[PDB]
């Protein structure tokens, strides 16, 4: 009925094992879209989608941590190197226009998956730092992911030369 | 901790963020099943999607208006649409003898996964519309998209020349 | 706003249907991953995951039945039948002792969604049990699902020759 975090136990069904169950749920989704990126034009991508993981895994982790049992590492510096990449791939995608539509090319549609997925990890964190004190990083860090995600979905369908499905 | 919905703000964790964000977590399974289904020989069914996932997203915005600064976008004549699409596809598939296993070929099985997902998206909005008033033709839209989804599931199967995976030891 | 259910009438966003509907969403991944299994390497384990999309449906339908109208379907010894399983596959894999990242070969990737989905099936369960009597042993059986989903999720990719990725967090 109850599980193991770090600093003490909570039920399975807490919060707290809602939101880095749904953290481990996105990283799953990740692994999945990265499967889809294995093609040449994209070893950028699919390096830093492999690096995200393991910091998902630190979000994950630092969000298991009962009343700062042990030192939290996600720190802000991770959240940057998102925002960096953010705006150079919004650069390299041509110019958003028109509402978007998830779809396109197969990659850049388990990314839009994976976006929605992060999305709902992050409204769990929400409702878990409603409660508890939680290291407020990892929810900056899994807000800009979503963005990161759309914005990559958006250049693996203008790599593949596959127009972004508009909402017409 | 908040964000901007149509008419003001909300918390991010709020059951209305919770169902149109699940309302987007279905229309991207939707767009996934899509590319499995770009042939000649699913021309109809691709289009009633690419339709449906504009009505998805219609679905999304009129759940995000807390302040009515706008008419609802989502009718009942969409829900009647899809009515009349699951007839037409209940008499295309083969006569349903079994119980249904989600699965067969990848597209179906990537509709099925998209059936559930729209089915988790009705009870976040059935627990929204205890708490306030929405588009209740928001909710029978959603509700009948998991029937239609079920149709052509089976219907692709059949095209593809695959036996619906059945429950039977 | 209700649904009927095996003896009676619930909400549509009650926890049960929470629970039910979920384990639906953990089959159709199953489903999906069940796809990428079919060739000739993974018999042992597609015709496995055959028989748990049938168990699931059971867990279902057990979730499903308002105070026992009837017998429930789910029973220990399919629980122990995942755990034998479990150890078998974990023989197989390559020694783990750090945790890897979820992922690797189509099939793999798509098994470890089905784990989280399961276990989030699991979480929904664990709620219900506050409220009703269940059938305990559908809380069990999708423990132990989640563990050999992972199991074999590693198996698919030894046998694809994909390596683990290991968390970079060393020390862990």
């Amino acid at each position: 009925g109850t599980t193991s975090v770090i600093g003490g136990r909570v039920d399975k069904d807490d919060i707290r094992v809602e939101a880095y169950g749904t953290i481990d749920e996105a990283n799953s989704h990740i692994g999945y879209a990265m499967t889809k990126l294995q093609g040449g034009a994209f070893i950028d991508i699919y390096n830093e989608l492999e690096n995200i993981q393991h910091e998902l895994f630190d979000c994950g982790g630092d969000l298991a941590i009962v009343e700062q049992k042990i030192p939290y590492k996600v720190t802000i510096v991770m959240v940057e190197s998102l925002e960096r990449k953010i705006d150079l791939y919004i650069e390299e995608a041509p110019p958003l226009e028109r509402f978007i539509l998830p779809g396109g090319s197969e990659a850049a549609a388990t990314i839009h998956i994976a976006r929605t997925v992060v999305r709902r990890a992050e409204r769990s964190i929400v409702s878990l730092q409603k409660e508890v004190k939680i290291n407020e990083v990892v929810l900056k860090y899994v807000n800009r992911l979503s963005d990161y995600l759309f914005a990559i979905a958006r250049v693996i369908n203008a790599r593949l030369q596959v127009k972004d499905v508009e909402y017409n």
